[PDB]
């Protein structure tokens, strides 16, 4: 399961431990099936705020996102992150350039395409300066500081279903920046595919945002 | 995988996400060479880059006396669900130490009389509990007379980094013997699922004594 | 900063220290050094819209004496710091929570509540005397102590931020919780209200999920 | 408030503190003579009993470049509130020539300082054009470079502060965050001298705080 996001971004599922029944077994503390009874229990748990059983469902995602999105993402502390660094992995340099349609709606004094062109221009210049600095023996740790906040980074994120639901409450919401809403929608889609019963109960009883009640998946 | 502990306890493995290669993939941040990969695991452990190990996760089902569970639940970086009578049925079993457990100390009464005195109190506390319940005292009030050797059960979901910290503290000869025995079983399952990480842990990061002796 | 509230027969919650007050959350939210109508309005705005991170910058330390059955539930709250009494550093005393007869009304028990209290006293006394005899005989405390009942009192220090404290109250200041833990939660609430009145009142108005704090 | 200037425009400032060395002593004894108390601190640190140090808490106000803030925010056992724009000002970290001498480079270090400064100016001017044109700040700002300064409040307990110093007060860390860690250390040492000295003797894994005073 890999979903493209923005112009060069993605969310890819690496691994998953458990499913809806993992929360049911944890609640009962039994490693021991009755679909209607198990679904009823998931709804009951969610309705009455017994959220600890959902901590026993765990996901690992591989996310490629711009730094300004990652910085918001990394504010979610009840999770594990490893970000790409030059020490273990080859680095590549790509940048998020908003399309004009991202920008029309805002009343601006120049055409939205001219905005896109200006952003692409300054990114091109900053990257050229960086490469020029690296070419000259400036270490990458120093030279990278000129690079803009729309630089893509990648990370692995391991997170349990409860903390994933908190992430959606905050980021799958029209108050959040549009870019991280788009990532949260992808995260929601993957969560729904793997834990459909927990996801549906979440939407019915626990979810505090707007977008996942109006946008399917 | 299930390991019996104490007289009626156990540690069983419920689920696991990942293996040694999950830490390797996380460090390199890539989803899509045996010896190079082992060398990376060792390199991460010896330099303290421990975050990649967070991407290996276990769920265990543990049955343990309350005094053991109390120490275990101090490990905050993990997830717990403890048996409740609201969702499942309760049983009443108690840990009675064996007479070998007290061989070591120069006790005034034989170790078998110690075992017997403990059994005796458990029987009396349990029968008082039952008498209160039969009288109409709610279970949540009645149960307060029950002893700390009463067995409880719990699910424990924990990542490999936190599990290592747990072994550092509990797989150690200064910890209480009973929790040592649980820590040894935890260690055994960890080793079976993540042999490379386990080995690098012992070599480079483990601070206790018992895992290098048994 | 010092307050102590007696709970149960021999228990208590004592305030050891506090960092900050309501304005600490206002300063955190703005990243500033403000030190009123605007400031209250902001606290209410944060609480209403669930922006709770500013409340993490208010921190309490409590000293709590509670029975083991209460402490076990309490220590389930992971986003906090605990240090529990140890014979390694401090002398140990042996006290137990005996419920009063009034605790056992509503309940239509087949023996009088006074006799329920007395039976609990008896079995506790026998357990403690067994513990003492085992200790007297050379049994280590770590082993002998396993016969002691769940109503044995322990003590601990609890350091916790206001956000986590509000989560605590949501769960424990609730009529579905055991009456004993409710009594401890009410004491925690009491101290929290006294030190952070604006946050506490906004919590009650907008975020508190329980029933007993508004009765 | 102790305010320590770091880099060209940065700082670390102490907003508040709860407790001092005696708060860890109280917590260890669970109970509300200097030499006995100092001895307990050393005993705790030596034998790994670190939970008592969780009862000393600091709140700091930090102004740092984004590339430093992003490393800092990886420390999860802490509370952060960062400037956003609807509860700003625009300064940038420009490395000094002396910062860059010591690497073999093909142009003088002062040229490098010059080229960073020029690209920053261009990115800033573009950002200002976009804002003037009606582009919201939250979109326009994505052209700004990683050396833009931000500000945040950090609340952190002494145990977690010590883990932060283990990782950031070390020569393998980026020099810029080392500078910030030295200032955090100075403030820690002033408020908690016995804990700090004990940390250096028994627990600190880094190098720089053993060579560099404060
Ligand atoms: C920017 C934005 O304000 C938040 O930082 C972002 O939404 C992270 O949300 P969070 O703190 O709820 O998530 P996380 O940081 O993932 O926290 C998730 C939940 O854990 C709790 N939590 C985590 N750390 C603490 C803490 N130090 N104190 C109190 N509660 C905590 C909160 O209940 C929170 O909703
Ligand atoms: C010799 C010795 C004697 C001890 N005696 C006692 C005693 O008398 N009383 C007592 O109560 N405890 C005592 N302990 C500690 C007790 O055993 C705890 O149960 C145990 O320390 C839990 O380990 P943890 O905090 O490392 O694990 P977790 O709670 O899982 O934490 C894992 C790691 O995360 C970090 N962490 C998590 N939460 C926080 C936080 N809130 N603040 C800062 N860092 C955090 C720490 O780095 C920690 O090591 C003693 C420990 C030792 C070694
Ligand atoms: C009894 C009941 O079942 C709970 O164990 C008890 O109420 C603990 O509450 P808590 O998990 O909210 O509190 P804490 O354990 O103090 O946690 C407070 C909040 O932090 C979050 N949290 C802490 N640790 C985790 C975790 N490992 N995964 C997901 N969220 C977490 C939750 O949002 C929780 O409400
Ligand atoms: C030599 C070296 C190279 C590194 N290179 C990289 C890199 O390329 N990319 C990268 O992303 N990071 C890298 N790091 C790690 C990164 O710097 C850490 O994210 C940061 O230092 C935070 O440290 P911490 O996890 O101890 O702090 P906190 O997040 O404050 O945690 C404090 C303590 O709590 C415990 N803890 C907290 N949360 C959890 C949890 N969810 N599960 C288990 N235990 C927990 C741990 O015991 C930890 O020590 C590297 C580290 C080292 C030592």
């Amino acid at each position: 399961m890999k979903i493209d996001i923005l112009d060069k971004g993605f969310v890819e599922l690496v691994d998953v431990m458990g499913n809806d029944l993992s929360a049911v077994r944890a609640a009962r503390v039994s490693f021991d099936k009755d679909e209607e009874r198990d679904r009823h229990l998931i709804e009951y748990l969610m309705k009455h705020g017994h959220e600890t059983p959902f901590e026993h469902i765990v996901f690992t995602f591989h996310v490629k996102a711009p730094i300004f999105v990652a910085r918001q993402w990394f504010r979610h502390r009840i999770a594990s992150y490893n970000e790409l660094s030059g020490r273990y992995s080859k680095l590549s340099y790509e940048f998020y350039i908003p399309s004009p349609e991202r920008l029309e709606g805002y009343k601006t004094t120049i055409p939205p395409e001219r905005v896109t062109e200006k952003i692409s221009e300054i990114v091109d210049k900053a990257y050229r300066t960086y490469l020029e600095l690296i070419e000259s023996g400036v270490p990458r740790r120093v030279a990278r500081i000129v690079l803009p906040l729309n630089l893509y980074t990648r990370f692995f994120w391991t997170v349990n279903a409860r903390s994933l639901m908190n992430f959606l409450n905050l980021r799958a919401d029209s108050h959040a920046q549009w870019e991280i809403q788009q990532y949260a929608l992808a995260i929601a889609r993957i969560f729904k595919e793997k834990c459909p019963w927990t996801f549906e109960a979440f939407l019915k009883y626990a979810y505090k945002g707007d977008i996942l009640k109006e946008v399917q998946v």
